[PDB]
């Protein structure tokens, strides 16, 4: 096919067009991004006296272990403490441990800082050390430190404490340990409660993220962060939802919440964290605000709205509020960032579609409320386009589509067809999920992608060829979801995958990756793709520099040629750069085989005319200069 290039811009290209989607899900929060490394850290939202509190905790020796509803707790948040207490007669080494989320990576080139609180609820003789460190799960020590504690502090007391390995263990399979001397407890109890465990963090913040996977969402170039979700916002109920003031303050104070993907959310990575994030890799917010409805059904009534509408304005004050007009900007002050953060785009809901009987008078009475406060952020809608028709009439809609790769190359004209008539279209979550038409959320054995593949990613890059040539109301698209602690998956396929120590990036977050970096601020229109048909492209161009970026899909199994015809240009870089993500139709990158599909950067002679021969299940990106 021959490509004819137009010199003249239809249209400038959003900021905000490529970027990420974030929700607790596959432990993508605590056990993902959020760098702490002990799981059920601090008992929270667990019965007391069961199995199920002490998840993740085990004994060493003759320990004896339990959660209870402490008389006395650290905080009223964190009702519950571990209770250890061991037997008269002991001796040697006694305590406990901690699992991690699947294993805890144990780097010597790392120190770790360790913390927890105690007291002895019976004042008691103990004098002695405390032990903290990180053992092989054979019991070998690897890194210890030690602090004196004494019986008679009956009143809850931190201890801190660094860590440094001795040597890296050669797997994930490290738990953290406390330990006393078990002559010296024997016959004695201690309560512990809010325990914590962090490595170095990303851009070393406080309570901060996890290096690997943060520098991994940094490195595919995103624009923006939709947040917190998703399911993961709605809650099961009214009482279990996603609140914001929950996320913010004293780690003693948050009171974590049962999310909606099976597992309790400490809430660590909580509303400052996430801000702190954006500001730390260049991402704008699109945040989600709760907007009355929950996943087992229940709307609230149009008469119950007005307190969640408040919360809702607090949640966006703590973000951008004067610190001496509202409590919430106040308290984003006290917290140490007295400056508004950047947001321009809130999400009323998540999918509201599935509650589009009681959206209409949600939708009216947040959005007629948020935008009185705030009338420079544009309000997302979550029903589908149209259906219902909503007041006041929505500025931009939020569209998912999960579909099989075909779908997605079939589709790439999707918004061409829309009236340009003032609305804007966020994309907040898109993949193909499965190779099966007819049971698109199944199992694997049907068809459903256990990761990302080759076909799945060049379809979604033909899709995006069409968000990018319809980006005039195209304003931010995002796959979902972004992140996938392979030992706890409840959805594949998954952008980014990860497990204890270490990332895989998939052929996915390689075809997001080469869409974002690769952008200009100005469309080219071109010669049309077929509708319909398995090649795509869209070309983009630097105002400032000329670089101008062929970004070209071919999502089928067939090899095809491409001439592009830059003739109107003054001129064309006598070479190009060539970057090309392809392999078998099939292949995925795995835990066994994370490299197994890379893009490849070469170049390439170009010019007012040159050809490249697109292959099968590729996505390419040629970059020349024009002017
Ligand atoms: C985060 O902020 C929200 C908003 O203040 C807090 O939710 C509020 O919590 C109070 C105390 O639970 C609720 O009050 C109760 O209301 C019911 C029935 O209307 C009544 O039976 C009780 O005696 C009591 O008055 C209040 O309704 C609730 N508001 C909303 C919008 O949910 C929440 O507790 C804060 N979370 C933290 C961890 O600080
Ligand atoms: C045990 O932990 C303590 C507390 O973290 C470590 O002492 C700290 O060391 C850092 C680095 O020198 C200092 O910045 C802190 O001021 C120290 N605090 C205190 C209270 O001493 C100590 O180095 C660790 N020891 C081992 C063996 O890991
Ligand atoms: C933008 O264009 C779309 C497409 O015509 C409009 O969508 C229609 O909206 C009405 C209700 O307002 C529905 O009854 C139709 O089914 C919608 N059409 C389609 C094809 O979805 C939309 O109203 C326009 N919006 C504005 C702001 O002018
Ligand atoms: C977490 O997941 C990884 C990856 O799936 C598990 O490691 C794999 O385990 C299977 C079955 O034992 C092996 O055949 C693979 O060779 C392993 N892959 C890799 C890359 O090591 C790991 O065992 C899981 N961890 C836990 C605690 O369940
Ligand atoms: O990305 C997984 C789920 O898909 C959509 O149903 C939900 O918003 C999201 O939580
Ligand atoms: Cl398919």
């Amino acid at each position: 096919v021959t490509v004819t290039v137009n010199k003249n811009p239809s249209h400038t290209v959003p900021s905000t067009l490529y970027g990420l989607m974030f929700e607790d899900i596959n432990h993508s929060g605590d056990g993902g991004l959020y760098a702490e490394l002990l799981q059920n850290r601090a008992f929270q939202q667990v019965t007391p006296n069961t199995a199920a509190a002490l998840a993740a905790w085990h004994p060493i020796s003759n320990a004896k272990l339990a959660v209870i509803q402490d008389p006395s707790p650290v905080s009223n948040a964190l009702p519950n403490s571990l209770q250890f207490s061991v037997p008269s007669g002991s001796s040697g080494r006694v305590g406990f441990t901690n699992e991690g989320f699947w294993g805890i990576k144990v780097d010597s080139t790392w120190t770790y800082k360790a913390s927890l609180f105690f007291r002895f609820p019976t004042s008691s003789s103990f004098s002695g050390a405390l032990t903290v460190g990180l053992q092989t799960n054979a019991g070998r020590v690897l890194a210890q430190n030690s602090t004196q504690i004494r019986g008679t502090t009956t009143k809850w007391t931190q201890i801190n404490l660094e860590l440094h390995p001795t040597a890296s263990a050669p797997d994930v399979s490290n738990s953290f340990f406390v330990t006393i001397d078990g002559a010296a407890g024997a016959g004695q109890t201690i309560n512990f409660a809010m325990f914590s465990l962090f490595p170095p963090t990303f851009k070393n913040r406080p309570n901060g993220l996890r290096a690997d996977i943060a520098e991994t969402l940094a490195e595919m170039g995103p624009s923006f962060f939709r947040f917190p979700g998703g399911n993961n916002l709605e809650g099961q109920t009214t009482a279990t939802r996603w609140q914001w003031n929950a996320t913010v303050g004293s780690l003693l104070d948050r009171p974590g919440r049962v999310g909606d993907w099976g597992y309790v959310n400490t809430d660590g990575l909580g509303l400052l964290e996430y801000l702190q994030f954006f500001e730390d890799t260049g991402m704008e917010p699109i945040m989600a605000v709760w907007a009355g409805y929950s996943l087992g059904g229940t709307s609230l009534a149009e008469n119950q709205l007005a307190p969640y509408i408040q919360q809702a304005i607090d949640q966006i004050n703590f973000v951008i509020g004067d610190p001496a007009k509202s409590a919430p900007a106040a308290l984003r002050a006290s917290l140490g960032h007295p400056e508004p953060f950047t947001l321009r785009f809130v999400e009323v809901g998540n999918e509201d579609f599935f509650a589009a009987g009681s959206y209409p008078y949600r939708w009216h009475d947040f959005v007629t409320a948020l935008q009185a406060q705030f009338p420079q952020i544009r309000f997302i809608a979550t029903t589908n386009a149209w259906n219902p028709v909503l007041s006041p009439v929505p500025q931009s809609y939020d569209v998912h589509v999960y579909q099989t790769p075909t779908w997605f190359y079939q589709n790439a004209f999707y918004y061409d067809g829309f009236q340009r008539n003032g609305t804007t279209y966020f994309e907040g979550e898109y993949a193909a999920i499965s190779t099966n038409a007819n049971d698109l959320f199944g199992t694997v054995a049907d068809g459903r992608l256990a990761f990302p593949t080759v076909q799945s990613a060049t379809g979604e890059a033909a899709f995006m060829t069409g968000l990018e040539r319809n980006s005039d109301i195209v304003f931010a698209a995002s796959y979902a979801p972004l992140l996938q602690h392979v030992n706890s998956t409840q959805w594949t396929p998954d952008l980014v995958s990860y497990d204890a120590g270490s990332v895989i990036k998939s052929t996915s977050f390689f075809a997001q990756k080469l869409f974002a970096l690769n952008k200009g601020d100005q469309y080219l229109p071109s010669t049309l793709p077929t509708n319909g048909g398995t090649l795509h492209w869209s070309i983009t161009r630097a105002s400032s520099s000329g670089k101008t970026f062929i970004k070209i899909a071919n999502a089928g199994s067939s090899a095809q040629s491409l001439t592009f015809q830059l003739t109107q240009f003054n001129s064309v870089s006598s070479t190009g750069t060539l970057q090309v993500l392809t392999g078998p139709e099939t292949a995925s990158n795995t835990p066994e085989a994370p490299q197994a599909i890379v893009p490849k950067t070469s170049t390439i002679g170009t010019g007012k005319t040159f050809t490249y021969n697109a292959p099968a299940f590729s996505v390419s990106v040629i970059t020349v200069t024009t002017n």
